[PDB]
């Protein structure tokens, strides 16, 4: 079984983004809130809209803003490269599930040592010096926490990623840039099932 | 009689340049608010490393917005934007922090005091702004730092009206010589205290 993570695209007004989030929630396993260029005031407004729209809070992951996760009762955070260590986070907030975004074998190895719960590895298909799919396989062999692949994920590339050993994939533009995000998300989950 | 001088960073400069400026001005101001709204956590933490290795006094530092960065950097002072966390929330989890709120009307100032802020920044002041500042200073009993168009020639009016301090962004960080800009503000404050 392979997880599907949806990643918001830091491009839409909160009302539109909120609608899309509510619509796709049963087609994906996790939704990462990654609105880098919005203020905390705007992100809290977004969260208020999806909470009152009935979103299942267990599926939400806050990228980067540990403070917003803490004051919104969101229990999963994704930490970018160069930001807080998982050790600092876990020392004071042991209830948090913690992901690390990593871009090399050695950074993946170090994340497991600092007690991350899982890693996001990419950018897999960006033209990492072409080493994306091979490294994915090397990382999976070397660590024992889950590995989620990100960067250029499309339905036609999922077999390669699956064969390399990924425990799931992460998708941004493939869903949130679609004219029909629900259908877009469905293409991914259908392909994932058909590979079974 | 002592009026505080708060310098506010301007979210416009590469971290290396901003670090240099912060170190040169540190003895001329009382507080420096890190307000790099467009930069990531990784970049802000790189800024803090540069100024810590440059020798800065950490007790002068205030984090705007990013309570997580303040906490994991042993900075004890945060400034909370309008529409963000309430001071009550912050104080329940991190009671050792000194907490400021940014407010833009008399009613928002009164509310900030009720929600247990330690002080407010009120702006933008720059006749209508100063009058409102004066009205707030009777309405609440926590300190009020005035912000918005603060220049040396406007400092006497602001002080006479009751401000406990002033906050300055472009008057310092948009200068050719940020240290000499800061000195103009501190010299004028000193004259006023002695006169
Ligand atoms: C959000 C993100 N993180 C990456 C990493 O390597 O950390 S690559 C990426 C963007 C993925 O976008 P899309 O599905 O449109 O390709
Ligand atoms: C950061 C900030 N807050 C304001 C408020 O009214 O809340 S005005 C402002 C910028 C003030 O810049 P300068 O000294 O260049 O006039």
């Amino acid at each position: 079984h392979m997880e599907l993570h949806a990643i918001t695209d830091d491009s839409k007004p909160v009302e539109e983004l909120a609608r899309i989030i509510i619509t796709i929630q049963n087609e994906v396993d996790f939704i990462h809130i990654r609105e880098r260029s919005k203020s905390a005031a705007d992100i809290l407004k977004l969260l208020d809209l999806i909470f009152e729209g009935g979103i299942d809070k267990r599926k939400l992951v806050m990228n980067g803003r540990v403070d917003i996760a803490l004051f919104s009762t969101i229990h999963r955070v994704q930490l970018p490269s160069g930001s807080f260590s998982p050790k600092q986070i876990r020392a004071r907030f042991p209830h948090l599930h913690i992901g690390r975004s990593v871009h090399s074998l050695e950074e993946a190895v170090q994340a497991e040592k600092e007690d991350a719960d899982y890693v996001l590895f990419g950018h897999v298909f960006e033209t990492l010096e072409g080493r994306g799919v091979s490294l994915l396989s090397d990382i999976k062999q070397r660590i024992s926490i889950p590995v989620i692949a990100i960067g250029g994920m499309t339905p036609d590339r999922l077999r390669d990623v699956k064969q390399a050993g990924a425990d799931g994939i992460a998708v941004m533009s493939g869903i949130f840039s679609s004219a029909e995000p629900l259908e877009a998300a469905r293409r991914y989950s259908r392909k994932l099932k058909e590979m079974r």
